[PDB]
């Protein structure tokens, strides 16, 4: 398997898109891409890094079908693993409720022994309030494909470059 597991969610195929862009811009091929709708919970054990992908619907709930896995998350060990979030979301929409839940998703496993890596700065998005704040930054990377598409493609190689380096790759 490869080093790795990227596990994404989407609906409207916003979050599935900036995925393939950030498999791509690791420029060797070390990332496996998952569907969490198609994927299983035992997937996650396979990868030590691991890359977790969720836009916020429904003004502040988790996507679908990373509903469906989170629930299955209290017994998964991530004891040691690191992990990192990206989420889509719409600022000008939401500006409550501004990536929550790549924040909820990130509660849920850095209490299971997983250390998330790659925090990502709140400066040049104008939003309100988000579940994914950590005192000036968020959880991880934040991309806005309705409001902000002109920005995505630097901020995932800016992104992707941190990680690298918190991986070792
Ligand atoms: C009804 C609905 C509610 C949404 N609520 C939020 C929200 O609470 N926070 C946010 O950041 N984006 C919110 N969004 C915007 C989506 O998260 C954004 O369009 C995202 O890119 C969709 O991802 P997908 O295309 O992978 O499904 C909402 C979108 C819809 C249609
Ligand atoms: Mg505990």
């Amino acid at each position: 398997a490869k080093k790795i597991g990227l596990f994404y969610g989407t609906q409207t195929g916003k979050t599935e898109s900036v995925a393939e862009i950030i498999r791509d811009e690791f420029g060797n091929d070390v990332v496996t891409l998952h569907d969490v709708s198609q994927a299983e919970v035992t997937d996650l054990n396979d990868y030590q890094y691991l890359i977790i992908g969720c836009p916020t619907e429904n003004i502040g709930e988790l996507q679908s079908d990373w509903e469906g896995l989170y629930s299955e998350l209290d017994d998964v060990d991530f004891n040691g693993k690191l992990v990192a979030y990206f989420g889509t979301g719409d600022q000008i929409g939401y500006a409550d409720n501004f990536q929550d839940a790549i924040g909820i998703l990130e509660e849920k496993i850095s209490q299971r022994g997983g250390k998330t890596v790659g925090y990502w700065s709140t400066d040049g998005y104008d939003f309100n309030d988000s579940k994914a704040l950590r005192n000036g930054k968020f959880v991880g990377l934040a991309l806005d494909e309705d409001n902000q598409s002109d920005l995505t493609d630097d901020r995932i190689k800016s992104w992707v470059a941190q990680l690298k380096s918190e991986f070792g790759l």
